[PDB]
């Protein structure tokens, strides 16, 4: 028998955990045994692109890292992603839930360990392409993981980045102008998206003050299919979101780095886990 082979029978659901594009993630009780006695697990199958989540289970099956979710298994017949199951739930919901528990030092800390994570994919030339606040799971008040690979591509040989196809359900609030213009997905692009990420970060996931709402502001919420295109001449001019309310400057100064136009141009993960530590120590 295989520890990592999950049969669907004693898969039984409890509550739907979260929505992603083209997966969605239930939590389960995998009880063989059939008695409410089995470990807790999280569970991704697709909303009724097989060879997608096929590739992203094999791209999550080889990532050992601290602040990368574990990899449970899979569920055959047709695959199901099983991964572990952390119940302080995502950044998104437990950032507004603890705003009293959580602080300034332990905001930077989740910087951090984002960076790391980030890192380690990136060392193992792989392109996040979704990294967004309801994308890090919460492991403890002192630890959190990447908990999702959903569009994670592997960059193609002597090549700098991975050439986009389909893109229908990009999140273009998070994304490089790189991204908006030319549709090629650079690790540096990845650098963007965790800037804006650090934004929720500092307003503790607030709707109100959300990337998408404060970037509106300056755009305007009736353009539709003009949206887009408005969003990169404001990147092109030099602006970018604004400062989080009681985030100092030189954490701002990290942030707007973040947003360095180009992609050569751009800082590396690297770079940023050394700033973030430089205010910690
Ligand atoms: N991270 C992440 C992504 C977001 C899209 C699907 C996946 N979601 C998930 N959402 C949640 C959750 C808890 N509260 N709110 C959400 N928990 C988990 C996962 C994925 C894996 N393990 C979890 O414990």
């Amino acid at each position: 028998v295989d520890p990592t082979h999950f049969e669907k029978r004693f898969l039984k659901r409890i509550r739907d955990l979260g929505e992603g594009h083209f997966g969605k993630v239930e939590l389960c009780r995998y009880d063989p045994e059939g008695d409410n006695t089995g470990e807790q697990v999280a569970v991704k199958s697709l909303k009724p692109h097989i060879a997608d989540l096929k590739k992203e289970i094999e791209i999550l099956r080889n990532l050992y890292h601290e602040n990368i979710v574990k990899y449970k298994g899979i569920c055959t017949e047709g695959i199901k992603l099983i991964m572990e199951f952390l119940p302080s739930g995502s950044l998104k919901e437990y950032l507004p839930k603890n705003k009293n528990k959580i602080n300034l030092k332990q905001q930077l800390k989740y910087a951090v360990q984002i960076c790391k994570g980030m890192d380690y994919l990136g060392s193992r030339q792989y392109v996040h392409r979704d990294l967004a606040a309801r994308n890090v799971l919460v492991e403890s008040e002192h630890q959190v993981k990447i908990g999702d690979f959903g569009l994670t591509k592997a960059i193609e040989t002597d090549k700098e980045y991975y050439t986009v196809k389909d893109d229908r359900d990009s999140p273009v609030f998070w994304y490089a102008p790189e991204c908006l213009m030319q549709s090629k997905f650079y690790i540096a692009s990845d650098v963007w998206s965790f800037g804006v990420t650090l934004h929720e970060l500092l307003t503790y996931c607030d709707s109100d003050s959300s990337p998408m709402a404060l970037f509106l502001k300056m755009i305007g919420p009736t353009h539709g299919q003009m949206t887009v295109t408005r969003l990169v001449n404001t990147l092109k001019e030099g602006k970018r979101l604004p400062c989080p309310p009681n985030c100092p400057d030189e954490v701002y100064q990290l942030m707007r780095k973040c947003w360095e136009f180009q992609p050569s141009n751009r800082t590396s993960f690297q770079n940023l886990i050394e700033g973030f530590e430089a205010l910690l120590k």
